[PDB]
């Protein structure tokens, strides 16, 4: 329930995205990620508890998801017309995101 378990949540989903076959199994892991990327923002992260929340570290973190969020959007816009290898690459590159924004606060 705490940031941690969050982020090893987006891990998961993004091995199920990887692994999936069709595009509902895509749907359910997005929507599985976008709930937790959805708590992770509402978190402290470790490197950040002495700093103010409105700090431009904090800024930082929770744009990382709401930059992350969008992106899931965007994928989920694929699954939706049933179009599972974009919606996978598209699932890939979130890790990107994930690892420049929100990884150097954890």
């Amino acid at each position: 329930a705490d940031l941690e378990d969050n982020w090893e949540c987006l891990n998961d989903n993004l091995k199920v995205i990887e692994k999936a076959d069709n595009a509902a199994q895509v749907k359910d892991a997005l929507t599985k990620m976008r709930a937790c990327a959805l708590d992770a923002q509402k978190a402290t992260p470790p490197k950040l508890e002495d700093k103010s929340p409105d700090s431009p570290e904090m800024k930082d973190f929770r744009h990382g998801f709401d930059i992350l969020v969008g992106q899931i959007d965007d994928a989920l816009k694929l699954a939706n017309e049933g179009k599972v290898k974009e919606a996978q690459a598209a699932a890939e590159q979130l890790k990107t995101t994930r690892n420049a924004y929100i990884q150097k606060y954890l």
